[PDB]
Parts: structure tokens; C-alpha cells; sequence
């Protein structure tokens, strides 16, 4: 195969006086004709390579057929209608239906009719208090930017002109007058790569132009923050404003709306802890926080004097990480037991009502609703169990099956076992391994090891049609709960941040070694995969241990650790990574593992397929571009170093089903082909 010619520029950067060359700096210009031509040439080479794989079409057809089944979400009531999402099978975007008593259900909002390719996705949905107006945000081509649209709920007629420049925003109504939302001023230069660091809260009053929206927070110097959010409590009495500069830690303010021109009181004035409002009962605020609680706790405080010195424990911290949901007048404490969910019901006085028995070991969704909801709904799933919906009557605690999955996958056909392997420093790290029953530990099973490792994100069991198919093809899927994650609280998270980041990579390498030693797989039958921070994980491991695996799959990864903070809102990740501008120590540490700066000429890298998207403004595609360019120039081995750039897609959220199916097919076909399979291991 012949890689497109990639020009090498003369750009040289300096860090504390130390020079570092960046020959592919020009690829950072997402709007230049030169960069666009390179993307087109790279995709052509990749598609040409994939075209030689005999079973790629079979994998795609297998995926599509198995994906083709009815899906339905939990219903939610508002106004005279009960709303619920549905997908009859292969619709690119889920459709919002509604139904009122005594009448048949009807389509209310179909995102598939909003674009030619299903690339416009529905994000936030927020009804006015009287339920007559709906404000919803849409994503175009998958980018983080948003537009908020207004619609008359009964007639379905569009109202006003959509609001623009919305990003990382919720939509919270003040009665029926209007709503609060967050926005960044349109940056000069490419909105897809330019830096944005001053998030502001605005209030849109119905019947006016966006230019007249009242600026609520974030304009004056004292309020400059990279991330801000505003929410009006269910009872309309309080306005909560959160403000942050990084993905961990935030300030929180509260304003009494029942009091004419009340002042903004400080719930937490520093960024040393995360704190969010779960709900409120009168002037009593219920806050979830990790302040002085690594595994988090639930506290209460009166809105009149909400400072941390006055917070009082309602649900004390335990050895397991806590998350709190509220609904039907109850608080639901969801605890993480080795990455699996457990639920306990509490009243607002903090008295335990009962433990809610779950269908098994996995992840749960739901348990969220309004104080008046007569019933709550929750979903359960894991790697071998498709989403199942249950109805829960809070007072009696009665649980009933609301909707069984219509998926063609039979849970009893798979094994999903949890093991705890030993990392380099001795730390025991969780690993959940899934596969079809009948597996032999002869070290020959094609295996995909997946990880993330960072930002306090916990990888709890989740069902994926793509994964189930990998298992049906005879593969093994293993997910490591690496440090940097939030599985075991703040201590687990911090052990993988800044100058401890290498621990995350050591944890992943040890997972690969465990899988080989136990006989699940072997070097030439192993592939590693990860996305975003997980893409960094794969890039770092493949540059440090190119001999460890046969295939590397870094998706939308942060790969240039020296300049990542110079794009969009990347600086918000400094809490986890640190920046090259922090100090010589941080600069050396970052340069020490930065995938882009650790690719070396003469090294034989594993078969690699770098994936990214042209509208990914979360993690600019330039990371992947420069990394792929470097691998193609430096790799000395016989394995292909390809890059697949998805068009009209972003970081991942809201990607239409058709694109998801194509991506998985390409990835699994490439993986098996690079492992030397002439035919599929199992009948598709």
C-alpha cells in the first residue's frame, strides 16, 4: 500500500527554552485546502485497503440484521401526554412519540425528517411549566455546538427563530416566561478548533430576539469560567448556578427567586470539590458532593446560609461510590460495587426504606422523576443483557416488567466474568471478560481489550449490539476498570492524573498480560481499543509497547499532549493531564508519554486504524491527523497504519445508526484481517 505524501513543515515550538519540532503543524488548519485534500487522500487509501477484505460486507450485513429490532425508552409524562422514544429498528435517530388517554400513540418529533443523512440529532428536551411550549436543542453533524428550537406543543408548529452559539448547555424554564441556557461567543476563526474559555448563562424571554437575552452569569471578570450552568428547581423557588474551569471541581451559587431581587449566595466558593444539587424541599438543599468525601456523600443545608461550614450529612460517605437520584418523593442511592450497581431507597429525612433488588449484575438507568410521579421506571443491562425496562411503585416497592428487550441476543449464550488482575505496582484492577459459552483457554481467541482510564469515569457494564456481534463472531471482549477512572472514588481517579498518568498505561498493559497468561488470547490475536481519553490510552500503549498487541484502535484520541490545551475547550482537561505550560516537570512528563512525540523511526508498529471525525470539536481531528502522519512516516514494519475520517460526524454522541454500523464493520473486518483470518471464525 502507498500512503498519501505528507509534507513536513519547519515549525518548531519551544517549552521553557527547549525546542520541539512539529512537522505536521499545518494539519492543525482544518479549513485549508491542503488539509482537506490530505483527508480525502487518506480516506481513499483506507477504503481501498478495506475493500480487499473478503468478509467485510458479511460483517456489515450481520450487524445490520441483528440491530434491526424494535427499541423503546421509558415513558415520561408532561401536560396531557405521555412521551416516549422509539426506533422500529434501523432508524438513524430515535423518534419521539406521545400519547394521551383514549387515543392511539402518534409521532411527535422525528429527527430523521430534519436532515438528508440523519446527521442532525436531538439533544436536550425541556417543556415550559404549563406544558404548552417545548424548547429542544439540536446538534448538526455531531459537533458540540447547539441550536435551541422552540415549538408549540399542541399544534407542533415552530415558534420564533432558533437560538445559536449554544454549547454544553441545559435548558431550564422559569415558569412560562422563558429559559436559562449557556453559550460561548462565536469564536473568530474556525468554530471547530478555536479556543473557547468564557461560558455565559443567558435568559431567553419568549417573544424577543436572542440579541436581547439577559446575561445572567459569566460576563464580568469575577465570573469568568470555562463551564457554567443554570437550573431552576422543580418548585420554581431557586436558581442554581454552577461554574467550573476543569472537568473536576466546581463552584455553586443559589438565588432565592421567591424573594424580589435576592442576592447570589455561595454554596461552594472554591473548586476543591464537586458539588451538585439533587433536589430541594422548601429552603432545604440536598447536595451530592465529594468535599471531604472521596466516595461522595449526600448533605443538606438551608438556602439562606448554604456555605460548606453548614452542610450536614444526610447519607454519610461509605466505602462504595455514591450517586443519588430522586423521584416520587424518595431519594435513590445508587452504589457502585466493583463497577456494578446496587440501589437503596431513602426518604428525605435520610431514613432507609429498603434496598431495591436489581435483575442481576450490571448497570441501571432511571429512578428519576418528579415528586408527584405515581411510578418510576428503571432500565437494566450488562454486556450480555440487552436493555430491559421495569416499572417501580416507590411506596409498596413493587417491581414489574414494563418492557422486555426485542433483541435477537440470548443472554444465556454468553459468559461475562469479573476478575481482578495485578498491575505493576501490585494494585488489583477489575476486568470484565465476555464471550460465547464454550470458549477454550488455548490462547487463540481473537480478543479486544478496551479501556478509558480517566476523568472519574466509571466503565460499568453496558449492552452494545456491536460488541454482542464481536462475541457471536467468536471474539472475546474485555473491559478494564483502570485507575484514573471513578470506580473506587476520588483516590482511584487521582492515582491516574497528571504525573501519575503512567499508572493508567501500566494498568492497561497488565490487563493485556493477564489475558494472555490466562489463555484467553495471545499476542497475534490481541487488539486494544479506546476512545477520547481512551484514544490517548491506546496511543501511549502502542508507542511504549508496540510488541504487546497485533492491532491498535485509537478512536478520536487526544494524541498531541503538548498542544491539546490550545484547542476548543481542551484546557478543561488540565486537572487530569496537567499542561506543558505548568512547569518543566509537567512538560517533561507529558513529552515522556505523548503518543505523537513517542513514535520513532525504525520501529515496527502493530496494524493500526486511527479513527476520527471532521466535526469533532471536543477533541480536534488534528490530534489523529498528526499522529497518523507520523506513524506512516516512521513505521518500518509491514503492518498498515491507516486513518479513517468519518464525515459529518463528531466526537460520538448522536451518530446515526447507519454510520455506527459502517464503523463497526470496518473496525471488526480490519481487526480480523490483520490477525490473519482468511474466513470468518464463525458462521455469520
Amino acid at each position: 500500500l502507498h500512503y498519501p505524501v505528507t509534507r513536513q513543515g519547519e515549525q518548531v515550538d519551544h517549552y521553557f527554552g527547549q525546542a520541539v519540532a512539529d512537522p505536521y503543524r499545518w494539519l492543525e488548519d482544518d479549513r485549508s485546502p491542503e488539509t482537506e485534500a490530505w483527508v480525502k487522500a487518506q480516506n481513499a487509501v483506507t477504503q481501498d485497503y478495506l475493500a480487499q477484505i473478503p468478509y467485510r460486507a458479511a460483517i456489515k450485513e450481520k450487524l445490520a440484521a441483528s440491530w434491526n429490532y424494535a427499541k423503546e425508552g421509558a415513558p415520561f409524562w408532561w401536560g396531557r401526554y405521555h412521551y416516549f422514544f422509539k426506533n422500529d429498528g434501523l432508524q438513524n435517530q430515535n423518534v419521539l412519540w406521545r400519547q394521551q388517554e383514549g387515543k392511539p400513540a402518534e409521532v411527535f418529533l422525528d429527527p430523521n425528517t430534519l436532515s438528508p443523512d440523519g446527521t442532525t440529532a436531538l439533544d436536550q428536551l425541556s417543556f415550559s411549566r404549563d406544558g404548552r411550549i417545548l424548547a429542544y436543542s439540536l446538534s448538526l453533524a455531531g459537533s458540540d455546538w447547539r441550536e435551541i428550537h422552540l415549538m408549540d406543543v399542541e399544534s407542533k408548529q415552530p415558534l420564533e427563530t432558533p437560538l445559536k452559539d449554544v454549547k454544553f448547555s441545559g435548558i431550564s424554564w422559569l415558569g412560562n416566561e422563558g429559559f436559562f441556557y449557556s453559550s460561548y461567543d462565536k469564536p473568530d476563526g474556525s468554530e471547530l478548533s478555536a479556543r473557547t474559555d468564557q461560558h455565559k448563562v443567558y435568559f431567553h424571554r419568549l417573544g424577543t430576539a436572542q440579541e436581547d437575552d439577559r446575561l445572567v452569569f459569566g460576563a464580568i471578570p469575577a465570573q469568568h469560567h470555562r463551564y457554567v450552568g443554570a437550573t431552576v428547581t422543580e418548585d420554581q423557588r431557586f436558581l442554581l448556578i454552577s461554574a467550573a474551569n476543569s472537568t473536576s471541581g466546581n463552584r455553586l451559587y443559589v438565588k432565592d427567586l421567591s424573594q424580589e431581587n435576592a442576592p447570589l449566595l455561595t454554596v461552594q466558593g472554591d473548586l476543591d470539590a464537586d458539588v451538585s444539587l439533587v433536589d430541594n424541599k422548601g429552603s432545604t438543599l440536598y447536595l451530592l458532593t465529594n468535599r471531604d468525601a472521596p466516595n461522595r456523600r449526600l448533605v443538606t443545608v438551608d438556602a439562606a446560609n448554604p456555605g460548606p461550614a453548614h452542610w450536614r450529612d444526610l447519607i454519610p460517605e461509605r466505602q462504595q461510590v455514591l450517586t443519588v437520584h430522586s423521584g416520587s418523593g424518595y431519594l435513590f442511592a445508587e452504589y457502585m460495587v466493583d463497577a456494578t450497581a446496587r440501589v437503596e431507597q431513602f426518604d428525605y429525612e435520610g431514613k432507609r426504606v429498603r434496598e431495591v433488588a436489581l435483575p442481576g449484575l450490571g448497570s441501571v438507568s432511571g429512578f428519576n422523576g418528579y415528586w408527584w410521579d405515581p411510578a418510576l421506571y428503571f432500565g437494566f443491562e450488562n454486556y450480555a443483557q440487552p436493555p430491559t425496562l421495569y416499572r417501580f411503585e416507590p411506596k409498596s416497592g413493587a417491581i414489574s416488567l414494563y418492557r422486555a428487550s426485542a433483541a435477537p441476543f440470548k443472554p444465556e449464550d454468553y459468559v461475562s466474568e469479573q476478575r481482578f488482575y495485578q498491575s505493576k505496582d501490585g494494585t488489583r484492577v477489575p476486568l470484565i471478560i465476555s464471550y460465547r459459552k464454550g470458549l477454550k483457554l488455548d490462547g487463540s481467541n481473537p480478543t479486544i481489550l478496551y479501556g478509558y482510564g480517566g476523568f472519574d469515569v466509571s466503565l460499568t457494564p453496558s449492552f452494545s449490539v456491536s460488541v454482542a456481534n464481536w462475541l457471536d463472531l467468536g471474539g472475546v471482549y474485555a473491559v478494564a476498570n483502570l485507575r484514573g477512572g471513578g470506580e473506587y472514588g476520588q483516590a482511584w481517579h487521582l492515582a491516574g492524573t497528571q504525573q501519575n498518568k503512567q499508572n493508567v498505561f501500566d494498568d492497561f498493559i497488565a490487563a493485556a498480560e493477564y489475558l494472555k497468561a490466562e489463555g484467553y488470547t495471545r499476542t497475534d490475536r490481541l487488539a486494544i481499543r479506546g476512545g477520547s481519553n481512551g484514544g490517548l490510552l491506546v496511543g501511549a500503549v502502542m508507542t511504549q509497547r508496540p510488541d504487546l498487541m497485533r492491532v491498535a484502535l485509537p478512536a478520536v484520541g487526544v494524541l498531541d499532549m503538548l498542544r491539546y490545551h490550545t484547542f476548543t475547550a481542551g484546557t478543561g482537561w488540565a486537572y487530569d493531564y496537567g499542561t506543558s505550560a505548568d512547569s518543566e516537570a509537567m512538560f517533561d512528563y507529558l513529552k515522556g508519554y505523548s503518543p505523537l512525540h513517542n513514535v520513532r523511526p525504525g520501529v515496527s508498529y502493530p496494524s493500526t486504524m486511527v479513527t476520527t471525525a471532521d466535526h469533532d470539536d471536543r477533541v480536534v481531528p488534528a490530534h489523529s491527523f498528526k499522529f497518523a502522519a507520523t506513524l506512516q512516516a516512521d513505521n518500518a514494519g509491514p503492518h498498515p497504519q491507516l486513518i479513517r475520517i468519518e464525515t459529518n460526524a463528531g466526537h460520538g454522541a448522536g451518530t446515526p445508526v447507519a454510520k455506527l454500523i459502517e464503523q463497526s464493520a470496518d473496525i471488526y473486518a480490519f481487526t480480523l484481517y490483520e490477525m490473519g483470518y482468511r474466513e470468518l471464525p464463525r458462521q455469520p
